[PDB]
RNA sequence: AACUUUACGUUGUAGCUCCCUUUCUCGAAAGAGAACCGUUGCUACAAUAAGGCCGUCUGAAAAGAUGUGCCGCAACGCUCUGCCCCUUAAAGCUUUAAGGGGCAUCGUUUA
DNA sequence: TAAAATCATATGTAAAGTT
DNA sequence: ATATGATTTTA
């Protein structure tokens, strides 16, 4: 078994890992295995919405439609019973036969006349169906609702129906809303008033069925809709005292040597003041700039304290959170003796599931769950690791908004950098080479420092700015004791002045403690200088937490890192030094060590760089930090000229072992660093011979655990999902392969127009439309926003055109909407593969074929449609079944191709595969589109572990069912 | 992360309706009448994943009534189930048995 | 040709609230 | 990203 350190680089859609041996004193000595794990991040890629959004909106809509349908069913039953309809009015399907299709006009007429049973029924069903809007600043629909309400009772109109007809047919031509207008909505209260008024009139005129029974049934149906909805409710004495106290007890003051909570007398002074006084934070230190506290319940009742008690306060808190109305709240309060809500919350060898109560971001939950997968795979394979080193990406834990904000920020800063480099080139025309980062930064610091050597105030000649050994960008506070590479820690000073500083802060160097003249001049310099406030603050740090600062800069206090260190240190058997065995690297320090150790990247081409930073942070042990700190300290105050401790004049960074970058880059990429267009060593034989080959002096790089990197991917072998696309097209013409869809005029372009159904039936319409689209250079949304009519054979305009039909090609459907419509398909959960006569046959299995349980009986032939497709019987040998991201290999004479199954072409009978790391030196983004299967020799799906180990073929027996 | 409703949109079928291709009759032609389609606009009813169910009342079952009726595009996991893989051990490739893991058509959220 | 590789185009949406 | 009509290239 091994003593090893497992490094992890965690992303939103990838987890890279590596294992590095340690010697007894925890130096890096050897590298074993390394891997990547990719999946799909837990959100919709392009719109940032949740993954369950589609499912919940589907649920909401399903329930809405079934509840409305059921409402109408109950209304028909009620009609039949209270005596309006006999059994001759209804037909076989329980649908009232012979309905008047003229309900609005009947409503208006219905307040002057005795109506026969059928039209009374029609209006009643009409009101139940479209039942208006209920209560449950700005407006869009609410504006239209309120406008019609105002018109209806702050005007001369009788009633909503009548009003609607005249007003909406006088200046719109259409009663109902269309295409996202909301002005013709109605308040349910106004529909209710219209209903009662109609009942009065039908009572008056002698309508037979205007009974109390029908009135209650109909009215209740119209108005009734479901009302919106031992753990601790928060607005309770027990909960607010706790939120006050437990969040108070971790407030720390930076003391002389350590941090300290407030003294028992200090905490006592203001424990009871949020009780005794209404308010605070800025006045927390005024007694002992955000809020940080307010006692909501106690002070709400006050606004001389109040005289209540906990048992009563606990009961009123519970009663107000479980109930909303006056009704039940008074009940429990009445026995016991304002608005409340928002209830309160209340070692092995492997890692237990990530607590979804503790972790409530889906992206982070998925990333950490695959992190746990990788961790347990590594453990079961190699035994318990000594240390777990974690480096989690910057975008982990952030909202979609925040991620986008940062994406924006980095584009504008890249534009800025190009502009600044242009200025620098203009300043330095004869500059041999191109601007590097430190040169541009030297220019910025010159401008920022006012062209003054911030340590001496000497004017800096710009001509010599980029002279080797004239100006140097400095670590104001030194790097040995603080590990600060940050931009606020850098000031541009001459080389003449920065040679006797040592590793001293300016306050220990300019004798700031005796407030000497040099310190006064210096503080003035940086104060007036163009640096931000943060920079000025850190340049003049007087005394600080040496150990605190270094720990701060090596450790990430992000929530996910905090929790992850805590959860992997508490609930996991780690063979490490008991003090602190999990480590969350700082982003900038990991970046520094990668860039200084030779793995400065190739900027996202293939999917294996995650292993790079996993390796870089695996190696950040305390012994390595020792070595780096000694080296940096030395170089800080020279001492690199003939001397010795316990010192050659050209010593660069203490890398873990000699030839770190070479070995690591070979193993991770199979090619030597600097040469990414080599011949990849995709075998053990090539990789091991290349490691014994290229690396002469390192025979410790060839052992029995050297395996090439094969990225593992998320297996999504679900058999549920979307049934069909939500655009329903007519199937009347599906005999010949077409289907007609009403395309609205505002969004039909030339290509859509050419397929217009009546192109040979209104050459004047076709011609006007073609003419107009060509006239406006077809941008239809603007080109048809001017009402366009239908001119006669020899005459004036007659009829508006608001949408026109278009026939589109179709050879597949999904018969939806009661076999009345055909829709497109969307999800191919599976592809069953058969082999007869050394030929390979593909059988797509979709997700409606699963809902019905259809096991398809037909394979795919190119060009021929489903009715002329090869049938599959008992003569076909079963091979395997492919789901998305199933590792498959296909061998033919041309090539051998090995990857993850991604697509199956329905038309062409081909399948597409992704490469393991989606590389662009192969295919289209590493997706291999269009692969032969019928003419090939070998076709078999394999296995994959999360690590990449244990890749072995598959043979299946009995063909599985679809349900 | 759940939950109520609304208003559209799409498909189907009706009544009216703006255009119009062919086919039958009347006419010398000019024009008319019609039919089956296609389809512009308006209104209404049915459906609004594909698929599966419940409960209450008369009933002897038949079978009829009835409901603020219900689930179905996700995350995670291994208590149960299915597949696949890995070990381990015994006998003549399977069997038995024990164990472990990956993923789901399995389980919880969830009705 | 038949199969394999390539290219190319279409995917439902606003509102109002509640816990 | 998926699904799939339509088109070109190849044994």
């Amino acid at each position: 078994s091994i003593n090893y350190i497992l490094g992890l680089d965690i992303g939103i859609a990838s987890v890279g890992w590596a294992m590095v041996e340690i010697d007894e004193e925890e130096n890096p000595i050897r590298l074993i295995d390394l891997g990547v794990r990719v999946f799909e991040r837990a959100e919709v890629p392009k719109t940032g919405d949740s993954l369950a959004m589609a499912r919940r909106l589907a649920r909401s809509v399903r329930r809405l439609t079934r509840r409305r349908a059921h409402r109408l069913l109950r209304t028909r039953r009620l009609l039949k019973r209270e005596g309006v309809l006999q059994a001759a009015n209804f037909d076989e399907n329980g649908l009232i036969k012979s309905l008047p299709n003229t309900p609005w006009q009947l409503r208006a007429a219905a307040l002057d006349r005795k109506l026969t049973p059928l039209e009374w029924s029609a209006v009643l069903l009409h009101l139940i169906k479209h039942r208006g809007y209920l209560s449950q600043e700005l407006g869009a629909l609410l504006k239209g609702v309120a406008g019609n309400a105002h018109a209806l009772q702050t005007g001369d109109f009788r009633t909503p129906a009548e009003l609607a007809l005249n007003k909406f047919e006088k200046e719109s031509g259409h009663i109902r809303n269309q295409r996202s207008d909301y002005s013709h909505t109605f308040s349910r209260k106004d529909l209710q008033a219209e209903l009662i008024l109609l009942f009065e009139k039908q009572k008056e005129f002698g309508n037979p069925h205007v009974s109390g029974g029908l009135k209650e049934g109909i009215e209740t149906l119209l108005m009734t809709q479901r009302p919106a909805l031992p753990k601790a409710a928060k607005n309770t004495y027990t909960a607010e005292r706790f939120i006050w106290l437990t969040k108070l007890n971790n407030l720390r003051i930076l003391e002389q040597g350590s941090e300290r909570p407030l003294t028992d007398t200090e905490r006592a002074t203001l424990m009871d003041e949020p009780y005794r006084k209404s308010k605070t934070y800025a006045q927390a230190r005024k007694l002992l700039a955000s809020t940080l506290m307010e006692m909501k319940a106690y002070h709400a009742i006050s606004r001389s304290p109040l005289n209540l008690s906990p048992e009563l306060q606990d009961e009123i808190g519970t009663a107000f959170s479980l109930f909303k109305t006056d009704e039940d709240i008074t009940g429990r309060l009445k026995d016991r003796i304002i608005s409340f809500d928002k209830f309160v919350q209340i070692e092995k060898i492997y890692l237990p599931p990530i607590p979804a109560d503790e972790i409530r971001n889906p992206v982070v939950l998925r990333a950490l769950s695959q992190a746990r997968k990788v961790i347990n795979g590594v453990v079961r394979r190699y035994g318990s690791p000594a240390r777990i080193h974690i480096e989690t990406a910057r975008e982990v834990g952030k909202s979609f908004k925040d991620r986008k904000e940062i994406e924006k920020r980095q584009e504008e800063n890249r534009k800025d950098r190009e502009k600044a480099a242009a200025k620098f080139r203009e300043y330095f025309p004869n500059f041999v080479g191109e601007p590097k980062s430190k040169d541009i930064l030297k220019l910025r610091l010159y401008e920022q420092q006012h062209g003054k050597c911030l340590y001496s105030g000497k004017e800096i000649n710009l001509g010599r700015l980029n002279e080797k050994g004239y100006v140097e960008i400095d670590a104001a506070l030194p790097f040995s004791r603080t590990w600060d590479d940050s931009f606020n820690n850098k000031v541009l000073v001459l080389g003449s002045e920065n040679q006797n500083k040592g590793n001293q802060t300016p306050y220990e160097y300019f004798n700031g403690k005796d407030n000497s003249r040099e310190w006064q001049e210096f503080k003035a310099r940086v104060e007036t200088s163009r640096f931000p406030r943060s920079k000025k603050q850190r340049i003049l740090l007087q005394k600080f937490d040496e150990d605190g600062f270094k720990e701060r800069n090596l450790n990430d206090t992000r929530y996910v890192n905090r929790f992850l260190c805590q959860f992997v240190a508490d609930r996991m058997r780690l063979t490490g030094k008991g003090k602190k065995r999990v480590f969350a690297s700082n982003g900038q320090i990991t970046n520094l060590l990668r860039g200084f150790w030779g793995l400065r990247k190739v900027r996202a081409e293939n999917d294996r760089h995650h292993a790079l930073d996993a390796v870089v942070v695996a190696c950040s042990t305390v012994a390595m930090q020792q070595k780096i700190t000694r080296f940096v300290r030395y170089k800080e105050m020279n001492a690199f000229d003939g001397k010795t401790i316990d010192l050659h004049q050209k010593t660069h960074f203490p890398q873990p072992w000699e030839f770190f970058a070479q070995e690591v880059m070979i193993r991770v990429f199979g090619k030597p660093d600097g040469k990414p267009e080599f011949e990849e060593a995709d075998t053990l034989e090539k990789l091991r011979t290349l490691l014994a080959e290229k690396l002469s002096s390192r025979p410790e790089a060839v052992h029995e655990y050297v395996t090439p990197l094969f990225v593992s991917r998320a297996p999504n072998r679900k058999m549920s999902g979307q049934g069909h696309m939500e655009t329903v097209k007519s199937a009347k013409r599906l005999d010949e392969g077409v289907s007609v869809l009403r395309v609205p005029l505002t969004q039909l372009k030339l290509k859509d127009l050419e397929k217009m159904v009546n192109r040979e039936r209104e050459p004047k319409l076709y011609e006007a439309l073609k003419a107009r689209l060509e006239a406006h250079k077809d941008d239809p949304a603007k080109a048809f926003a001017e009402p366009f009519y239908k001119y006669d054979k020899a005459g004036n305009r007659t009829q508006q055109v608001k949408a026109v039909r278009v026939e589109q090609v179709q050879k597949t459907g999904v018969w939806v909407r009661n076999h009345n419509g055909i829709a497109d398909n969307a999800t191919m959960v599976r592809v069953d593969v058969f082999e007869k006569g050394d030929k390979y046959y593909l059988v797509p299995i979709y997700s409606w074929q699963v809902a019905k349980g259809i096991l398809p009986d037909r394979a795919v032939v190119q060009g021929k449609d489903e009715e002329d497709w090869q049938l599959i019987d008992d003569s076909f040998n079963f091979k395997f079944s492919l789901h998305p991201n199933d590792l498959v290999e296909v061998i033919t004479k041309k090539a051998r191709m090995f990857g993850y199954f991604a697509s199956c072409h329905r038309g062409t009978g081909n399948i597409n595969i992704r490469i393991h790391d989606l590389d662009h030196k192969i295919g289209k983004n590493g997706i291999l589109e269009g692969i032969g299967v019928k003419t090939a020799l070998s076709f078999q799906k394999y296995q994959i572990d999360e690590l990449g180990k244990e890749i072995r073929p598959c043979r299946l027996k009995k063909r599985p069912p679809v349900r």
